[PDB]
């Protein structure tokens, strides 16, 4: 509707629709809604020729050539050159109007929020400000690669106050409490669904991205595909939000691990927030590293021949934290930092030697060599106080070089043991208190105003430890930062405290409790989490810690510790024992140091005496009889 001008417009729009030959892939009812959002922005800041640059520029998001943008551009100039696309760039009319941003952008406007120490590149900004174009219509979705931020670009632009960046991180199994959230009870009631996430966010602003939707748990998607029928109403038992404005962005990844739906990838004004350039990262890395001309240049280039090689790991967060650990100031430790990071995560030895490859082109405990090349790294890892998590073989290692740190860094390390509340308390609790203070109530009845008793407590009614007195919420990660949490066996902890957990990760700590932000004295979470319910958590919270991998005579050596006190030469019997029956008996070369550690707890517990029918009883007892 809203001269001959836009009859001209018309027949652009037509050539437009008329180019969709220029090859899904820019389908058809997609110029619909590109015509609904040119009339949205239509006298928000905009030209008609602009209004249909903005409409093109979401025609032309998720594509392979700019040549059709030349013509887009080309057309819609055209109705409206260098002089005159440069006229396009004048922001100044359109942002006179709902907090604005830079160019070609003026959203709207929350608490107040600033910016950030995340230094933008070209295609960076390129990238945000088309992110940016989207975000002032109102759903939308950003696919792609997951280590080059679309949550940072996102969180980049809710640095201008659209609102804050809800990343709602729904792992593989992220179930409705999640979204819809449900709560501890009170101090006497009962209250079983008091919180929220998504409704949290329905309700205030604080803009949500329901976040690696790809592996959504097959429900939630369906659900909150019930929540895409209506605009902002979310019924759960109680109606409905209807919100004002803050963002509804959501991202998959880079589309076979359960592809998502295609009413789905066609139910919003999707984007695809493709890979970064590679000068790109070596200019990003300049600023928030310390930057050094070649170390930093070829680390760049290292991590584009790790593409070139080419679900495990080469996330360039970890690049980051190749950057920021490498305190070396020597390009063969530079070098040797970018290997260990590297091959912190070597399931396989081939990829191990194909990664040093190409790198070359650019007490009471007991030593052991094996475990040598875990201790160090977690010693190395200590020393950057990075996120470390720990994963591999069940009983291969790994609360002994915990315990062996904790011994060497004289320290404290609470340990815990997951698969409800516990793992609240991991961070914080709520127990009925034991009554140490309801005796204290009387000090506190002795510090209380018109005092000379519970009837002085009606009397100091009258005119909150009275209220803490009525009502009959410390935690052991809140100990830890009070105070390393060394929470094992972590993918079979919960998702919320996990979720508090990414909160806690990324070089900062918080109290999400009225809440506030614990600090950290070293607080590490050296975590752990064995190989193989095993299921993994977001790719995110796997790579937002420094991982580690794990696995001879020295077992043998081992089990002479483990032993009683003379006892001796029935374990090296034993040792090779276990070795002729793991190569016979379920063929591989591990030692199975379960069997062999009940077998030497046994054989320390032999009250009998003729040391080989002691063994022989053993083996009997644990690996013969079991066959
Ligand atoms: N421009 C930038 N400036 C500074 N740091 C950046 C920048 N871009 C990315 N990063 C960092 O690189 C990482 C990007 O990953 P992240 O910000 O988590 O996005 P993401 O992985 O897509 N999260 P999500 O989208 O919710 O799955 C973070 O550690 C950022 O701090
Ligand atoms: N060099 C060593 N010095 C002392 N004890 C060792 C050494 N190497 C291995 N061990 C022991 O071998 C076992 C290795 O298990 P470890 O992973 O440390 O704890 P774990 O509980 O068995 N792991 P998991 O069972 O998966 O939770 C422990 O009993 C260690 O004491």
């Amino acid at each position: 509707g809203s001269n001959e001008h836009v009859i001209r417009e018309v027949a652009e729009l037509y050539q437009v629709a008329k180019s969709l030959s220029l090859d899904p892939h820019y389908t058809v009812r997609t110029l619909s809604r590109t015509l609904s959002y040119v009339t949205e922005i239509a006298p928000i800041y905009g030209l008609r020729r602009s209004l249909y640059e903005g409409f093109c520029m979401s025609f032309l998001t998720l594509l392979d050539h700019t040549s059709e943008s030349l013509l887009y551009n080309h057309v819609v100039r055209f109705t409206l050159n260098r002089d005159q696309q440069n006229a396009i760039l004048k922001q100044i009319p359109k942002v006179p109007d709902y907090i604005a941003f830079c160019h070609y952008w003026l959203r709207r406007g929350p608490v107040e929020e600033q910016e950030h120490y995340i230094i933008t590149p070209f295609v960076q900004k390129n990238l945000l400000n088309i992110a940016r174009a989207c975000s002032t219509r109102m759903p939308i979705l950003i696919q792609g690669p997951t280590s080059s931020g679309k949550t940072s670009m996102i969180e980049y632009v809710a640095k201008k106050t659209g609102h804050k960046f809800v990343r709602i991180n729904n792992h593989e199994h992220t179930d409705l409490q999640e979204y819809i959230g449900t709560y501890v009870t009170d101090d006497n009631g009962s209250l079983s669904f008091r919180e929220g996430v998504l409704v949290e966010a329905l309700r205030n602003g604080y803009w949500i991205v329901l976040d690696e939707l790809n592996l959504a748990p097959t429900d939630v998607l369906e659900a909150l595909n019930r929540l895409l029928d209506d605009n902002r109403e979310l019924f759960i038992p109680q109606v409905l939000v209807k919100p004002h404005p803050e963002f509804m962005l959501f991202a998959t990844q880079n589309p076979g691990r359960k592809h998502l739906s295609r009413a789905f990838r066609n139910r919003f004004l999707e984007i695809h927030f493709d890979d970064i350039p590679e000068n790109e990262l070596e200019t990003i890395l300049h600023k928030r590293c310390k930057i050094a001309p070649s170390y930093a240049a070829k680390i760049v280039q290292v991590f584009r021949e790790l593409s070139l090689r080419r679900n495990s790991f080469a996330t360039l967060r970890d690049l980051f934290r190749w950057a920021f650990r490498e305190a070396v100031g020597y390009q063969q430790l530079a070098e040797n930092g970018y290997m260990l990071l590297a091959e912190r995560a070597r399931d396989q030895k081939d990829k191990l030697a194909v990664q040093e490859v190409i790198e070359k082109v650019m007490s009471k405990v007991v030593w052991t060599r094996p475990m040598i090349r875990l201790f160090c790294l977690v010693w190395r890892c200590l020393l950057a106080k990075e996120p470390v998590l720990l994963v591999g073989d069940t009983g291969c290692g790994k609360t002994t070089v915990c315990q062996i740190l904790a011994e060497c860094l004289h320290k404290e390390l609470h340990i815990i043991n997951a698969h409800t509340e516990n793992g609240d308390i991991i961070g914080a609790q709520r127990p009925v208190r034991n009554r140490s203070a309801v005796n204290y109530s009387l000090h506190s009845q002795l510090c209380e105003k018109f005092n000379v008793i519970d009837d002085l407590i009606e009397k100091f009614e009258k005119l909150n430890l009275i209220e803490r007195q009525i009502i009959k919420h410390d935690g052991a990660l809140v100990t830890a930062m009070k105070q390393f949490f060394l929470l094992d066996e972590i993918s079979l902890a919960d998702d919320s405290v996990l979720e508090r957990l990414n909160s806690v990760l990324e070089l900062s700590r918080t109290l999400t409790l009225a809440v506030s932000l614990t600090a950290k004295d070293g607080f590490a979470f050296f975590a752990t989490m064995n190989p193989g319910g095993k299921k993994e958590l977001s790719p995110a919270l796997r790579n937002r810690f420094t991982e580690i991998w794990v696995p001879t005579e020295d077992i043998l050596k081992i089990v002479e510790g483990k032993l009683h006190n003379n006892k001796i030469e029935l374990a090296r019997p034993l040792v090779e024992y276990a070795k002729w029956h793991a190569n016979e008996y379920l063929y591989t070369d591990v030692i199975s140091i379960r069997d062999v550690l009940s077998a030497v707890e046994f054989i320390n517990a032999c009250e009998i005496l003729d040391l080989n029918l002691v063994l022989f009883n053993a083996v009997s007892m644990v690996f013969i009889d079991a066959l």
